[PDB]
Protein backbone atom coordinates (compact mmCIF):
# COMPACT_ATOMS: atom_id res chain seq x y z
CA UNK A 1 0.00 0.00 0.00
CA UNK A 2 2.84 2.42 -0.63
CA UNK A 3 1.51 5.55 -2.28
CA UNK A 4 3.50 8.69 -3.94
CA UNK A 5 4.22 11.64 -1.44
CA UNK A 6 2.14 14.47 -2.55
CA UNK A 7 2.53 17.78 -0.15
CA UNK A 8 -0.61 18.33 2.14
CA UNK A 9 -1.61 21.78 1.09
CA UNK A 10 -4.55 21.91 3.83
CA UNK A 11 -4.34 25.57 6.13
CA UNK A 12 -6.25 25.55 9.58
CA UNK A 13 -7.10 22.05 9.45
CA UNK A 14 -4.70 19.60 11.70
CA UNK A 15 -3.12 16.72 9.82
CA UNK A 16 -4.96 14.13 11.15
CA UNK A 17 -7.17 11.74 8.94
CA UNK A 18 -8.11 14.50 6.70
CA UNK A 19 -4.48 15.45 5.55
CA UNK A 20 -3.28 13.25 2.51
CA UNK A 21 -0.15 12.38 4.14
CA UNK A 22 -1.90 10.84 6.64
CA UNK A 23 -5.22 8.94 4.98
CA UNK A 24 -2.03 7.80 2.63
CA UNK A 25 -0.09 6.20 5.21
CA UNK A 26 3.07 8.79 4.25
CA UNK A 27 4.97 10.71 6.79
CA UNK A 28 4.85 14.86 6.19
CA UNK A 29 7.93 16.00 5.01
CA UNK A 30 9.85 19.68 4.41
CA UNK A 31 7.82 20.40 1.57
CA UNK A 32 4.13 20.23 3.25
CA UNK A 33 2.52 23.33 4.30
CA UNK A 34 1.26 22.37 7.33
CA UNK A 35 2.30 23.73 10.72
CA UNK A 36 6.24 22.62 11.79
CA UNK A 37 5.34 20.82 14.52
CA UNK A 38 3.14 18.56 12.70
CA UNK A 39 2.13 15.06 14.17
CA UNK A 40 2.75 12.83 10.61
CA UNK A 41 6.13 15.09 10.48
CA UNK A 42 8.88 12.92 9.91
CA UNK A 43 11.75 13.52 12.81
CA UNK A 44 15.07 14.04 11.63
CA UNK A 45 17.83 11.34 12.83
CA UNK A 46 20.38 12.06 15.16
CA UNK A 47 22.86 8.89 14.48
CA UNK A 48 26.18 9.90 15.04
CA UNK A 49 27.19 7.99 11.64
CA UNK A 50 26.63 5.03 9.11
CA UNK A 51 22.76 5.24 9.72
CA UNK A 52 22.94 2.03 7.83
CA UNK A 53 21.87 -0.52 10.89
CA UNK A 54 18.69 -1.13 11.76
CA UNK A 55 18.58 1.41 14.76
CA UNK A 56 18.77 4.07 12.59
CA UNK A 57 15.06 5.55 12.48
CA UNK A 58 15.82 6.67 8.39
CA UNK A 59 17.12 3.27 7.33
CA UNK A 60 14.14 1.71 9.65
CA UNK A 61 11.61 3.32 7.95
CA UNK A 62 13.18 2.24 4.35
CA UNK A 63 14.02 6.27 4.52
CA UNK A 64 17.14 8.17 3.24
CA UNK A 65 18.31 10.74 5.58
CA UNK A 66 16.68 14.17 4.80
CA UNK A 67 19.86 16.74 4.34
CA UNK A 68 17.54 19.28 5.96
CA UNK A 69 16.78 17.06 9.44
CA UNK A 70 19.25 14.95 9.97
CA UNK A 71 22.50 17.43 10.54
CA UNK A 72 24.03 14.61 13.21
CA UNK A 73 24.64 11.86 10.87
CA UNK A 74 26.62 14.17 7.97
CA UNK A 75 24.60 14.13 5.14
CA UNK A 76 24.10 17.82 5.28
CA UNK A 77 27.48 18.59 5.98
CA UNK A 78 30.29 17.96 3.21
CA UNK A 79 27.56 18.69 0.22
CA UNK A 80 30.10 19.30 -2.15
CA UNK A 81 32.44 16.81 -1.14
CA UNK A 82 32.16 12.95 -1.18
CA UNK A 83 32.82 10.37 1.38
CA UNK A 84 29.50 11.35 3.74
CA UNK A 85 29.69 9.78 7.26
CA UNK A 86 26.08 8.61 6.57
CA UNK A 87 25.03 5.81 4.50
CA UNK A 88 21.64 6.39 4.03
CA UNK A 89 22.24 9.19 1.64
CA UNK A 90 23.69 7.82 -1.31
CA UNK A 91 20.73 7.61 -3.34
CA UNK A 92 20.26 11.72 -2.99
CA UNK A 93 23.54 12.16 -3.07
CA UNK A 94 24.14 10.06 -6.51
CA UNK A 95 27.52 8.55 -5.19
CA UNK A 96 26.92 4.83 -7.33
CA UNK A 97 29.78 2.80 -8.24
CA UNK A 98 31.46 2.76 -11.44
CA UNK A 99 29.72 0.32 -13.98
CA UNK A 100 30.67 -1.41 -16.83
CA UNK A 101 28.96 -2.43 -19.90
CA UNK A 102 29.63 -5.97 -21.73
CA UNK A 103 28.08 -8.76 -23.20
CA UNK A 104 26.61 -10.57 -20.26
CA UNK A 105 27.55 -14.54 -19.55
CA UNK A 106 23.46 -15.26 -19.36
CA UNK A 107 21.97 -13.40 -22.07
CA UNK A 108 22.13 -9.99 -23.69
CA UNK A 109 24.03 -7.33 -22.39
CA UNK A 110 25.03 -7.10 -18.35
CA UNK A 111 26.59 -4.50 -15.86
CA UNK A 112 29.96 -5.18 -14.85
CA UNK A 113 30.66 -3.61 -11.44
CA UNK A 114 34.54 -2.06 -12.04
CA UNK A 115 35.70 -2.56 -8.35
CA UNK A 116 35.12 -4.58 -5.66
CA UNK B 1 -3.78 0.62 25.89
CA UNK B 2 0.06 0.32 27.13
CA UNK B 3 0.28 -3.19 28.90
CA UNK B 4 3.19 -4.17 31.30
CA UNK B 5 5.93 -6.08 29.01
CA UNK B 6 5.93 -10.32 30.15
CA UNK B 7 9.35 -11.68 28.31
CA UNK B 8 8.21 -14.10 25.66
CA UNK B 9 9.17 -18.04 26.41
CA UNK B 10 7.58 -19.39 22.83
CA UNK B 11 10.18 -21.65 21.61
CA UNK B 12 9.37 -23.37 17.99
CA UNK B 13 7.14 -20.22 17.76
CA UNK B 14 8.07 -17.31 15.93
CA UNK B 15 7.68 -13.58 17.89
CA UNK B 16 3.89 -12.86 15.57
CA UNK B 17 0.36 -12.47 16.13
CA UNK B 18 0.68 -15.31 19.08
CA UNK B 19 4.04 -13.96 21.44
CA UNK B 20 2.46 -12.09 24.50
CA UNK B 21 4.82 -9.31 23.73
CA UNK B 22 3.47 -8.80 19.78
CA UNK B 23 -0.55 -9.03 21.31
CA UNK B 24 0.06 -6.73 23.92
CA UNK B 25 1.54 -4.43 21.11
CA UNK B 26 5.23 -4.48 23.12
CA UNK B 27 8.29 -4.45 21.72
CA UNK B 28 10.55 -7.48 22.66
CA UNK B 29 13.10 -6.65 25.07
CA UNK B 30 16.44 -8.55 25.89
CA UNK B 31 15.06 -10.53 28.98
CA UNK B 32 12.66 -12.27 25.82
CA UNK B 33 13.54 -15.49 25.18
CA UNK B 34 13.13 -15.16 21.10
CA UNK B 35 16.02 -14.71 19.15
CA UNK B 36 18.20 -11.87 18.93
CA UNK B 37 16.70 -10.76 15.91
CA UNK B 38 13.25 -10.85 16.30
CA UNK B 39 10.84 -8.56 14.22
CA UNK B 40 8.97 -7.34 17.06
CA UNK B 41 12.71 -6.80 19.40
CA UNK B 42 13.46 -2.65 19.59
CA UNK B 43 16.70 -2.03 18.04
CA UNK B 44 18.59 0.31 19.93
CA UNK B 45 19.11 3.91 18.88
CA UNK B 46 22.56 5.04 17.56
CA UNK B 47 22.28 8.63 18.74
CA UNK B 48 25.46 10.71 19.36
CA UNK B 49 24.83 12.05 22.96
CA UNK B 50 21.71 13.24 24.69
CA UNK B 51 19.06 11.33 23.09
CA UNK B 52 16.22 13.71 24.69
CA UNK B 53 14.82 15.22 20.95
CA UNK B 54 12.40 13.58 19.33
CA UNK B 55 15.23 12.10 16.57
CA UNK B 56 16.15 9.50 18.99
CA UNK B 57 13.64 6.67 18.36
CA UNK B 58 14.38 5.72 22.50
ZN1 LIG C 1 -1.09 17.75 5.79
ZN1 LIG D 1 2.12 16.56 4.68
ZN1 LIG E 1 1.45 17.53 8.34
ZN1 LIG F 1 20.43 7.84 11.21
ZN1 LIG G 1 18.46 10.38 9.14
ZN1 LIG H 1 22.11 9.46 8.17
ZN1 LIG I 1 7.99 -13.57 21.94
ZN1 LIG J 1 9.32 -10.70 23.66
ZN1 LIG K 1 10.45 -11.64 20.12
ZN1 LIG L 1 18.75 4.60 22.88
ZN1 LIG M 1 19.17 8.04 21.20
Amino acid sequence: HVYNYQPCDHPRQPCDSSCPCVIAQNFCEKFCQCSSECQNRFPGCRCKAQCNTKQCPCYLAVRECDPDLCLTCGAADHWDSKNVSCKNCSIQRGSKKHLLLAPSDVAGWGIFIKDP
